[PDB]
């Protein structure tokens, strides 16, 4: 209906505009919202539950100072991490098949994920 949706306590806004990774996430930066942060599993699982069958873009990569992966918000969220499914081989950033999520070259442009939370009110 739009491109733009809330669940529960989040809203989010998928930009349909294909990109790099780096690309979505200065882009999500640039209006106030962050490349999508999952906090469990109602989340994950109705979030790929309706997004476009075109891949995506979310705030999960390597970081190097960690030398290891992160949120662009660097803080734990519940979800199943099996961080070990992945080579830097293929790529680096994190995508979000309709199937499940795998990593591999922050060059590969798709669509963005841009999330927000929503405290206060709508009015």
């Amino acid at each position: 209906e739009k491109y733009w949706f809330c669940y529960g306590i989040k809203c989010y806004y998928f930009d349909m505009d294909r990109k790099t990774w780096s690309g979505c996430k200065q882009t999500c930066q640039i209006s106030s919202l962050s490349l999508l942060k999952i906090d469990n599993e109602d989340e994950l699982k109705f979030l790929q539950n309706l997004a476009p069958s075109d891949i995506s873009w979310i705030g999960f990569s390597y970081d190097n100072k960690k030398k290891d992966w992160a949120w662009i918000d660097n803080g734990p969220s519940k979800l199943a991490l099996n961080t070990t499914k992945y080579n830097i081989r293929d790529g680096l950033c994190m995508s979000l098949s309709k199937t499940r999520l795998d990593n591999g070259d922050c060059g590969k442009s798709y669509i963005c994920i841009c999330g927000k939370r929503l405290d206060k009110f709508p009015h």
